[PDB]
């Protein structure tokens, strides 16, 4: 609840536009009721950037999230575009650039379960019903996925190929680090996941997590390997808080929460570096078909947009608000099409209305 | 009708015994109904064979497991041994030079909901009627668990540990094989669980399934990414029959599956070398709380004599029957100690009468 913010906003294509209009709608609401000065500037990306700029990623646009304390992006690729790949994607061309060009290590992806949707979770009723919140935290830029040597050796019978699974420490005390702090905006319990009887990496990390720790005395933390962990999601995911990853741990990890949530589509994602800048946007995935009929679900990006305030404005108690306001046209039965038993009762635009008529705490 | 068949039965500790001799009940029957001929003989390992022997692994057990077409193994270890070595007393000094001596390189995993147990069932119930019937196989051998080089290195930032994810093109191809054989024996799917997307180990190992799939033009194959199969074991069990792993990609996916039939005390353990040689035996352990001829669950081992018979003995009509028996005794609510309120429970021994009876046949 403060003055000074500025935020880049990249809708994109597709959905990217009509779903970012009611997130605006929503900061809007965010502005008024906690009396925070945040602007916002608009910029192309991916197609319309394509289209605009002939670039995926124009190099201003580059510019302006530099000057911004945080990036809500949207959708890219929706239209007509990659007939020239890769890195001459949207995608690829804008999205992962990013990534690179500002640090972004880390991606946290929350697994909610909404009061509103205990039945479309695929776990027994009698657990869905204690339901859950875990936050999954996840290692982004090294690990097995980029580890080096790297390749393929020989022919015949011996013909082998590896990967190797290498961490620093430099890369296990900052992701950890990101876990500790997100934990105490929570519920301050970590959950370190490994594999530390057989990974030589996974005994440098969890050795390397027992020493951070201790600079987070409040915070609970304990250690699970992988197997386990899968097993748990399932049996009970009311005991987890904060999920702190490696790169393929948690690639599993937060694929399996997201499952258990049952509906997905509606996810946020957030990317940070170590000094509180993200970019925060929607899980789902873009369009197409479904672009410029008002059908859209926007809860991922009103999501991403709750995660933006909580992460890089600090603003825990606006992003708990957006939070109650989903969480209240969820229990009341208001989809854009995910229960018309007598009509998906809302639009993107009205359900863009609906949340920020309840931050502002008008119904 | 007949055989030539012999077995090496090795009990072990605690519940080992008393599960052990309601599996031969059930050999009994077999030998009776198919007209096979099966011999078996005893031998003393792991903590029988540490005070009758003094040792874990008698030269003996060894002698004999060399004379037999498989080894029906029951458990092994109490509190009362293993205060001296590791690798020297009762597991480690007993069941893994087993599995070295005899080149066992696959494990198979099955993960079946049974009908009268569908309420301990962790997912929805609608997920739950579909039932699942899941066999997955695992490299024991290779992959990350045991690549070299392993190690950690260095100090300050750039300290680092590493683990290399080697597979060579015979290792892929030998459990590729046992897959694809198990698949004819089943409903004539294999799914291979790689993360092709970006590691050169898994790309290899797609590669090879590939090939091995032409030698077996009646089976049906897919590829899967181990975060998907994570997700889809979730969401729709229903749609899997073998799944083929590597080492680390089997171990999660075993559990996850052990997990979601909610009767992890039931499912047994198959580990095969090359030429149809298995060791068989209890996914779990004794229960030397609960060591004491009568309330140990029998049917884990005798699901142990049903993978047996159909794998090493290649005798799947008399599997099956096991199957069908121990299917027929669960439904109709008759079970040792997972449900009790009409003092209904049951011995270890007349849950082995009653197995044995069904598969003589009935009435």
């Amino acid at each position: 609840m403060s003055k000074n913010y500025h935020i880049a906003v990249l809708p994109g294509d597709g959905i990217g536009p009509e779903v970012m209009t009611q997130a605006l709608k929503v900061l809007d609401a965010v502005r008024n009721r906690f009396a925070m000065r945040i602007t916002t500037s608009h910029y192309d990306v991916g197609g319309a950037a394509i289209d605009n700029h002939g670039q995926p990623l124009p190099p201003a646009t580059v510019e302006g999230c530099e000057q911004a304390d945080a990036v809500l992006f949207g959708s890219v690729g929706g239209p007509k575009w990659e007939h020239l790949p890769p890195d001459q994607q949207p995608e690829r061309g804008a999205l992962l650039p990013l990534r690179k060009h500002f640090k972004l290590f880390s991606n946290l992806r929350p697994a909610k379960l909404y009061q509103g949707l205990e039945a479309f979770c695929p776990l027994r009723a009698d657990i869905a019903a204690n339901g859950f919140d875990i936050l999954c935290v996840r290692e982004l830029t090294g690990g097995i996925y980029f580890g080096q040597p790297k390749g393929r050796e020989g022919s015949g019978q011996y013909e082998k190929a590896f990967d190797t699974e290498v961490y620093h420490r430099f890369e296990i005390e900052r992701i950890a680090r990101i876990a500790f702090e997100s934990a105490r905006k929570r519920r301050h319990k970590v959950t370190s996941i490994d594999k530390a009887n057989v990974l030589q990496s996974s005994i440098l990390w969890r050795e390397i997590v027992n020493e951070i720790a201790t600079e987070y005395p409040d915070v609970e933390l304990a250690h699970m390997y992988i197997d386990n962990a899968t097993m748990q999601l399932i049996k009970d995911p009311s005991q987890f808080d904060v999920l702190l990853c490696s790169n393929l741990f948690g690639d599993i990890l937060s694929d399996e929460c997201a499952m258990i949530t049952g509906s997905m589509g509606m996810l946020p994602s957030a990317s940070l570096n170590e000094q509180g800048f993200g970019l925060y946007e929607p899980a789902g995935g873009s369009a197409p078909d479904i672009a410029g009929k008002n059908i859209a679900n926007p809860i991922a990006q009103i999501l991403s947009l709750a995660l933006l305030l909580r992460y890089s404005l600090d603003a825990d108690d606006a992003a708990c608000a957006i939070e109650r306001a989903i969480n209240r046209a969820l229990e009341e039965g208001i989809r854009t099409g995910d229960l018309a038993r007598g009509a998906a009762a809302v639009s993107t635009d009205e359900m863009g209305d609906i949340i920020a008529r309840y931050v502002a705490e008008g119904v």
